[PDB]
DNA sequence: CGGCTTACG
DNA sequence: GCCG
DNA sequence: CGTA
């Protein structure tokens, strides 16, 4: 088992879903807490547990294992011996912990916001509700929109969206192109979000194009909250989707690239979040190469790597090449 | 011990 | 919290 | 700060 999620491929459903399940609610719980290196220990040993063939039922098969030391091990044992790990669930109905869930659940609130809030003694979204001075634009969005937000979007709504955003993309610049990446692309069946990222075949026309489609879908009533409703490439929108005999709002994002960085955009967007962490840090660390969304540098050379393909990403960097549906880490 | 992804709005 |  |  290789030490980084890079490494190995990770399938959306495995075989050690309640172990990994575990380790992911003390991971939240560390980020909750500013521990972001403890965060990341409790993500990669759920992630390893993702990427084995089998369910782990013994202790013994955690030998070898990286990123499980002493204390990941100990919530194993414990989960295995008597189905519950008594850390996991003081956290689970810890007011901290609800509170900051929830908090931070809000689209506009991260933790250091949610952090200060819980300081001051609040609780509960009717708690901000009543106290809309302490709220900027994207958190009242997020606040108000914050139960259809909290419902899943299924892949039969994803196509109906997709639809719609390239009509409008077809509008503001014929020949433009636009891409399900995300968790629907790594094959997930449904999502906090849906994630696209646009493009044209010629290089620089996309310039401009991400004000002129979300113009042309405010125009369309399709938009309920945007940052901008002056150049920008990135737009992170509530979206009114339809459904029976009504509709319901939906987070959709929207990315701009150039058709240059589109494998980067690509392999950046379709994540996991974790799984490209752990990208950038096998580049950086093991082959001395800079990975990011726009491009991969050689800092000794000073030279950007073309790509024509993530298989062309993965191949510059050594590793064997991980299709969208083994990226779940 | 230092390190822990890396941008844009 | 764990790795190198 | 937030978003990813
Ligand atoms: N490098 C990097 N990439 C990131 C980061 N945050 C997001 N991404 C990339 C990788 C992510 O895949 C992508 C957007 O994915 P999301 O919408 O944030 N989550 P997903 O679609 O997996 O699941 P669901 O929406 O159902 O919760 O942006 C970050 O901090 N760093
Ligand atoms: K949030
Ligand atoms: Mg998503
Ligand atoms: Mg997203």
């Amino acid at each position: 088992m290789p030490a980084y999620a890079c490494q190995r491929p990770t399938p959306l459903t495995h075989h050690n879903t309640g172990l990994s399940e575990a380790l992911e609610i003390l991971a939240e719980a560390a980020g909750f807490e500013g521990s972001e290196g403890r965060l990341l220990t409790f993500c990669r040993a759920a992630s390893v547990l993702k990427a084995l063939p089998s369910p782990v039922t013994t202790l013994s098969q955690l030998q070898g294992l990286p990123h499980f030391g002493e204390h990941s091990s100990r919530v194993v044992q414990e989960l295995l011996e008597h189905g519950v790990c008594e850390e996991v669930e003081r956290v689970r109905r810890s007011e901290r912990y609800q509170t900051m869930k929830l908090f931070t659940q809000i689209f506009g609130v991260g933790v250091k916001t949610a952090d200060r809030w819980y300081r001051e003694g609040l609780r509960t979204l009717d708690d901000l509700r009543e106290q809309p001075q302490k709220l900027t634009q994207q958190q009242k969005a997020g606040l108000q929109h914050h139960q259809d937000l909290s419902t899943p979007v299924l892949r039969s709504d994803v196509d109906a969206l997709q639809q719609v955003v390239e009509e409008a993309v077809g509008q503001a610049l014929p020949g433009a192109t636009v891409t399900l990446t995300g968790g629907f692309r790594r094959g997930k069946l449904q999502g906090h979000d849906v994630d696209f990222l646009i493009t044209h075949p010629k290089e620089g026309q996309e310039a401009g194009l991400l004000p002129r489609v979300m113009c042309r879908l405010q125009d369309q009533g399709l938009i309920l909250y945007h940052q901008h409703q002056d150049a920008f490439e990135r737009s992170f929108c509530i979206f009114r989707l339809p459904q029976p005999g009504s509709w319901k709002a939906v987070r959709v994002d929207l990315v701009v690239a150039p058709v240059s960085q589109f494998p980067f955009a690509l392999l950046g967007w379709t994540g996991s979040k974790l799984f490209q962490r752990e990208l950038r840090r096998f580049s950086r660390k093991e082959k001395g190469l800079w990975l990011n969304s726009h491009g991969l540098f050689d800092p000794e050379q000073k030279t950007f790597f073309q790509a024509a393909s993530e298989e062309d990403i993965f191949r510059h960097l050594g590793l064997e090449y991980l299709p969208p549906e083994q990226r779940n880490a």
